[PDB]
């Protein structure tokens, strides 16, 4: 790699480590915000559009219920998510603006991206052209180069976690499975269609799982459906471990070749995990038209700009039952979340 890249990544790691070793804590409180609308909801948390009452800025506030985090065995994952997010800085990662906790919940207040999830746009349009898929893929390649250099594995790449911003660029959201790992890690996590074989087979796995997931994402963007579909998880898993993938005839030869090397079941042969690391991907013919520096600098005109009316528009997100943000009169799970 050019010394220019080496020096960039050295500074990136220095800055990450300073924040990693001394995390920010308790930088706002709930009553600084008005609640606007629920943007998503899951088994232990929700994301809400909020507005800061003094500045008028909009934010996406992720709210995690401490008791449900404990019950679903997500303590370390939630601590990872916040400690990582407060320490990273890259053009394609959503920014954490504030965090805090109260008697009941953990809160991460992030920039709000009104363009919505890539998933919605992909399903609406059907499939992206190769140039369009490639534009997004290049951003993920650079993001993973950054994260992996910091010893971070992302572990949740999928279209729902990629928001489209006002310039048409990606912002990765949801660091719930991200982890700082020197070497291997073992937790079963991630969505079935995106899991690498070594996760399915309960092995100690490493950053190569993110490169596998990039193969899945590129396939899904370009085809409109993922490479290993089925009705039950076990049937998906059988397909993933099999070493077989079929490509639509509309895929270019270069696309197929790249995908065979990302969707390589043998992790020791998978692109991104060889001696040349990320450069085997960056130098692949499918990326021959990609100006990597221009992508990083956000100088490339994007394939499309989501339609939205302004920073408070929620039209690109869907509608959920609006539930209370209740805060117990008694502290819950204080010990478990001391460091948050
Ligand atoms: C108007 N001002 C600057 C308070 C907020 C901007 O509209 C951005 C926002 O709403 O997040």
């Amino acid at each position: 790699e050019q010394e220019s890249v080496k020096e960039f990544l050295a500074k990136a790691k220095e800055e990450f480590l300073k924040k990693w070793e001394s995390p920010s804590q308790n930088t706002a409180q709930l009553d600084h915000f008005d609640r606007i609308k629920t943007l998503g909801t899951g088994s232990f948390g929700r994301v809400m559009l909020v507005k800061h009452k003094e500045t008028g800025n909009h934010y996406a506030m992720k709210i995690l219920d401490k008791q449900k985090v404990v019950k679903l065995k997500q303590i370390e994952h939630t601590l990872n998510e916040k400690r990582i997010l407060q320490a990273v800085n890259f053009p394609f990662l959503v920014k954490l603006e504030f965090s805090f906790k109260d008697n009941s919940n953990l809160y991460m207040v992030m920039e709000y991206v009104p363009g919505g999830e890539m998933f919605s746009h992909l399903r609406r349009i059907g499939r992206f052209s190769e140039p369009h898929a490639r534009f997004y893929a290049a951003q993920i390649v650079l993001t993973f180069e950054y994260l992996h250099s910091l010893d971070l594995i992302y572990r949740d790449l999928k279209p729902e976690n990629l928001l489209i911003d006002q310039q048409g660029y990606i912002q990765v959201t949801d660091f719930g499975f991200a982890k700082r790992v020197k070497g291997r890690t073992w937790t079963l996590c991630g969505t079935p269609e995106y899991l690498a074989p070594e996760i399915i087979l309960s092995k100690g796995y490493n950053k190569a799982v993110d490169w596998w997931a990039l193969g899945v994402l590129i396939y899904e963007m370009a085809a409109g459906y993922p490479p290993f579909f089925a009705d039950q998880p076990i049937q998906i898993y059988e397909k993933i471990v099999s070493g077989k993938v079929r490509f639509p005839s509309h895929f270019s030869s270069d696309l197929k070749d790249l995908l065979r090397n990302l969707l390589q079941v043998d992790l020791t042969k998978r692109f991104g995990n060889l001696k040349n690391g990320v450069n085997d991907i960056k130098n692949h013919k499918w990326f021959a038209t990609t100006d990597w520096i221009a992508i990083y600098q956000r100088k490339v005109e994007a394939p499309f700009i989501p339609k939205f009316k302004g920073p408070g528009d929620t039209s690109n997100f869907d509608d959920y039952e609006e539930e209370e943000i209740r805060v117990s009169i008694n502290e819950k799970c204080g010990k478990e979340f001391t460091e948050f």
